[PDB]
């Protein structure tokens, strides 16, 4: 089975409080678009809600979609989910209305850059009062706009994600204007091609992909999943293994997969399978980046300017001290930092900016103006950006 590419891609997932419908929501799409686009294959509920990645393309472009399972014991998996999306599907449910992960799940989306926000307003089919369903919208719409999204401008549309999916399991050739369930779902792709712009992929410079994920393909050896952050790779092509490991390690590529199939080259903007020659899966690991030779090294002690997030950011209202060891998240994995202030310097407040230096415990493919999150077990409390390269 070969991919061709065809449409512009783009990356997005699902989001939202636990049992409103990010999972059949997802089994939906797929089902749904799979009535068109005979590429599409068809994603049950039940295997999602276990891949929880899933494909799935409308006229206009062809689609990604990560649905996260949204627990605090999957807060890791989230942070780096919600970091290679291109735009972010809210879902809350009308019979509930937002809930504590609808508010979690929007506070990190913000945090890790989420550019876009569609809302899809899930179970309808449990609330038939009209005044009860624009109360949720409104709600939805403040929230928001409490942690800075454009609350008033975004997409929210209204339906029942169970529905849709019973009717493509009844029918499923069911087409656009044939059910009113399955046209609610249309109308949230729609909002989806509409509003969650394709951003502009960095194709021009060195090949840099983080690594998410690796397993090996039973017969054929290691792969390394994740999202190509910039430039290209294809067969035959060399890539250094940055990180995390003792030393740099440079192999060949044997093949690039998206979403199992045979693709002829990856770009930025992809999330892929890069299957490597002669490494085992305990050669690579998530956290270290796949990177054209030379192109990026690997590094402990960096110097950073970091904003201290105020208390009512979040953040904790006491200050960074020398000798402080907070986890710092860079791309697709965190390592512990021990921080060192300035001579004199005996705190840095909430609220203030500064510039200090950091010594992480294990290697981390680093370079000037690399951002990244400060985070004290499940709290984030910084955000800075690497300055100078020292070690
Ligand atoms: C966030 C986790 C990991 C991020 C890692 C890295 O982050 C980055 O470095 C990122 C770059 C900025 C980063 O460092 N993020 C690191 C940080 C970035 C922070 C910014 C931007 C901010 O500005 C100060 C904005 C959100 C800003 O804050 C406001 C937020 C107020 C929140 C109040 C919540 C309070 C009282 C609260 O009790 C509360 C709650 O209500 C819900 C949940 N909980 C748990 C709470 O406790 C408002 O939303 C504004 O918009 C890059 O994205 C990297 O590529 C990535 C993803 C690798
Ligand atoms: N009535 C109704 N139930 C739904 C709808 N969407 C999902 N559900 C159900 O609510 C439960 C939670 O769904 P799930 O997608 O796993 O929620 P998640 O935790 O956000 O992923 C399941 O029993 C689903 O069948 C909907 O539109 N209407
Ligand atoms: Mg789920």
């Amino acid at each position: 089975g070969e991919f061709i590419r065809t449409k512009p891609h783009v990356n997005v997932g699902t989001i939202g409080h636990v049992d409103h419908g990010k999972t059949t929501l997802t089994a939906a799409l797929t089902f749904v678009t799979a009535a068109e686009n005979p590429n599409v294959e068809v994603k049950d509920y039940g295997d999602i809600d276990k891949t929880a990645h899933v494909e799935y393309e409308t006229a206009k472009r062809h689609y990604s979609h990560v649905d996260c399972p949204g627990h605090a014991d999957y807060i890791k998996n989230m942070i780096t989910g919600a970091a290679q999306m291109d735009g972010a599907i809210l879902v809350v449910s009308a019979a509930d209305g937002p809930m504590p992960q609808t508010r979690e799940h929007i506070l990190l989306a913000r945090q890790v850059g989420v550019p876009y926000i569609v809302v899809f307003m899930n179970k309808v089919d449990m609330v038939d009062d009209p005044e009860l369903l624009d109360l949720v919208e409104m709600e939805v719409r403040d929230l928001l706009n409490q942690y800075e999204f454009p609350g008033d401008e975004v997409p929210v549309i209204r339906g029942s994600a169970l529905l849709a999916l019973e009717q493509m399991h009844r029918n499923p050739k069911t087409r656009r204007g044939e059910n009113e369930w399955v046209d609610k779902i249309w109308e949230l792709l729609d909002a989806i091609d509409e509003y969650i712009p394709t951003p502009v992929r960095d194709v021009d410079k060195p090949f840099l992909m983080p690594v998410e994920d690796v397993f090996t393909i039973t017969g054929r050896g290691t792969v390394a999943t994740g999202r190509i952050e910039r430039g290209k790779v294809k067969v035959g092509d060399e890539v250094e293994i940055v990180g995390l490991a003792p030393e740099t390690r440079k192999t060949v590529v044997t093949g690039v997969e998206m979403h199992r199939k045979t693709l002829q080259e990856g770009i930025a903007g992809d999330n892929v399978g890069v299957l490597l020659r002669g490494v085992s899966r305990e050669e690579v690991e998530r956290g270290q980046v796949l990177a054209k030779p030379g192109s990026i090294t690997p590094h402990t002690k960096f110097e950073a300017s970091v904003y201290v997030l105020k208390k009512e950011e979040g953040g904790r209202h006491t200050g960074f001290f020398s000798g402080y060891r907070p986890q710092f998240y860079f791309r697709t994995t965190d390592v512990t930092g021990v921080v060192q202030l300035p001579p004199g310097v005996e705190m840095v407040m909430p609220g203030d900016n500064v510039t200090f230096t950091v010594e992480l415990i294990k290697p981390v493919a680093l370079e000037e103006g690399l951002r990244f999150a400060i985070r004290e077990g499940g709290r984030t409390v910084g955000a800075g950006v690497v300055t100078k390269i020292l070690e």
